RNA sequence: UAUAUAUAUAU
RNA sequence: UAUAUAUAUAU
């Protein structure tokens, strides 16, 4: 459907579009583009585990100065060294209209996802 | 719309009927008829607290035997002495079919709700 | 991602 | 009844 902008909850600062969001195990939500990588930071994961075909390894957030939200986490999936986000720490803006939406769950967020490949990477 | 049963979510026990039941406030819940008030048991509230039209006296709990499963509270409302349940503590069971439903939450059970009303009491 | 427990705040 | 934080279980 309509490609929209998702903005860091707290400080409001465009995080990216979900045109570059990505659908790992139909479930987990991960973002590409050397772009978003400007945009968060890192930190090592307090209690890494291993679920399915994920190694949480480190926690994400906002890279902004006195925001530093915490965006989700950092894994290591396939052979990839990935984010994966949640929605409850992003405001949604549709870009036509500027309205913004809150979601909790990436499950009510009904957008065109698309599947994670490893041939776009 | 449907009558139904409300069952003990944990002895299965038959506590009360939808048709019985009354809305306050449009948000809190309450049953009436004294065949109910046989089928729990209360103990005086560990945290007693009044809010806009009630005060928070005391627990109900389902009275069967070996249950005595938590099923909200008994306040006092205006002049009277209401228990005041929530969904989340039974089952919904429709009479005709037999099936079961598990609501947490009363925003999302959809039957047809009376609103409290004093000339009945 | 989700399940469960626990206090704390509001009417 | 609604919100917020906090630990544990699961993939
Ligand atoms: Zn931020
Ligand atoms: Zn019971």
């Amino acid at each position: 459907k309509e490609n929209k902008k998702l903005l860091c909850r707290k400080c409001k600062a465009l995080a990216c579009y979900t045109a570059d969001v990505r659908v790992i195990e139909e479930s987990h939500y991960t973002v590409l583009g050397d772009a978003f990588k400007e945009c968060f930071v890192s930190r090592p994961h307090p209690k890494p585990k291993q679920f399915s075909s994920f190694e949480k390894r480190a926690k994400i957030f906002c890279a902004r100065q006195n925001c530093s939200h915490d965006w989700g986490i950092h894994v290591k999936y396939k052979t990839f060294e990935i984010p994966v986000i949640k929605i409850e720490s992003f405001v949604v803006e549709d870009i036509a209209t500027g309205v913004q939406t809150l979601y909790s769950k990436w499950k009510d967020f009904h957008f065109e996802k698309i599947p994670f490949d490893p041939a776009e990477m």
